[PDB]
């Protein structure tokens, strides 16, 4: 094993997918970026600190970035517009099992599928109503 | 539309599907908890606000109970030692498309997906390797 | 769902019943008011914070007016000659069950029904004796 | 009339009802309890008075216990965790009649009647949506 | 019950129609904005609060945006050439019963109804003559 | 050609509809008063200015009043009990075609058309829930 590995960000069915890899361990902040200038890469990282005495915090954040051409100078660099930012924390009691884990998991995934409320207001725009 | 509804939290098969439904709307933070006492429920809180005049953010926050041992019903104490706390915040420049929105789902998606590293991770009580 | 809805609040069976309808939900305090102008109207207010790290505490608010026509600057408006409070402080532990909650729910319904010492005090104008 | 008398409080349809009998008058200030400990009693006091020149203010309290995975006779720590506390304060100006009173009972009974947003908001752990 | 729901803002009879969904509810301020991106959208807000004794003072507001896209150094953004403002402010005082404020309503709707003076001058860029 | 004319503010179908007529041009500000005694009259008054050099600004107003009868000493004369009050203004840029503003008039239209959030609140004493 080693879970640092590569996995596919966005799903775009096989054509266009955006797929991040390894690329830092500095600091034990596991990182994982796209194939494309450090200036236009989409960018996950992610971290875990025995917070309290009696619990973990996983600290997670994602960077999707809109990429742009620019003329500075009168040249053109790969840049992007803007990025959007993702930032999550997660804390864990120690006393929680694996099967507990599992179930924050579960939840994670449910939150964010397609079709429930959440994911819709982010993709359209607007908020819970 | 009108987004504010019940759905599944933790998808189980069918069989102890954990749905969780709209509970709290003052001041436009949409909550939604399961069927459980607010100890023991599992909460979802969701709620948009234009951080500053470049971008919009969304807070989410989610509180999953540890179920291994639990009591139903019963008076569990230390309350941090029962309960994992999710947050996170998604900031998004005042730019993005609809189909940017829908990106930025997908890639919310794809980092949680199974076997990625991340979910993985979590649910085994570990970090990178 | 939604329970953010219309009931009648004094049941004249069918004929002179005072319903209350949603009116306001701004800072998060549900309100109803009765169709009157505002100064001779009913009105019910709710609202929940979770006081401490271990209850919720409910404040719910009625208003009975006493309506009357005054002459103000040789002119007639619509008043209330008196208005009758009820204030209610109701603490929940957050360990509570929803049937713990039904519980408690029962016991201010049999509390106040008909013939019960407390009702009868009231409407003779009279203490407990 | 003499309206220090047992009723019942919890309306269970004859089987396991709540009746609640005269325990302390000590200070004018009618008391009622459960036929249970003291920290598992369903406990009721009342007393009215002149609240001011121009209002007379009843006084209710009612603390429900916490039935969920009680232990009937057993020492439940902490308190606060165990039980529930109810706090009326009806203020009624010196003006309102018989008549008026019965209406401000009527007002109090709709509110907590069966299926009305407040009572089911209660029920159900959640607040108003 | 609710009336913070979506609605169209500009009716170009079924098809270009102007939809504005609701996004915020912070601080009494109901907000409401248009789908797509946030610097092109539409939005609604509105608020009401007792003014003085004698009256509620509603405050409303609407921006209209000019679409259009921005290009600087090769990098475009989709952004709104211009905004025109609406700010209206409407006191209606405790003693309206709610047949005054339908009359309220009519005349506002009969103010801007097509044809008449107003709207007639503002469509035209002119004032009145 | 004139656009400075009578109108209907309040369509009450026909009958009980209350009309406006040009009443005085002074200083560009277009007034208009409905007939009767000008103390139970209804009134608009609308003017247009360019607030900068970019922007055009109109500013209208109404006055919708609670006509009553003042009795003081035996002599009794015709009064508005009170009056509701309606201040709106609208900027325009100076780049806005004819069919920009055709528009900016049927946002305001469709917000106040009937069964929509805000003329629902207004015309029920209430404010968003």
């Amino acid at each position: 094993a080693s879970n640092f590995t590569q996995f596919v960000l966005v799903d775009n069915g096989g054509t266009g997918d955006v797929t991040v890899a390894p690329s830092n361990f500095a600091n034990g902040v596991a990182e994982w970026i796209s194939s494309n200038s450090r200036s236009q890469a989409y960018k996950v990282a992610c971290s875990v600190r025995q917070s309290s005495a009696q619990n973990r915090k996983y600290t997670i954040k994602v960077e999707v970035p809109k990429v742009a051409t620019q003329t500075v100078g009168g040249v053109e660099l790969p840049v992007a517009a803007w990025r959007s930012y993702l930032n999550m924390e997660l804390t864990i009691p120690i006393f929680a099992t694996n099967s507990d884990c599992e179930l924050i998991v579960k939840a994670m995934q449910g939150l964010l599928k397609d079709g429930n409320p959440i994911p819709s207001a982010i993709a359209a725009n607007s908020g819970i109503y």
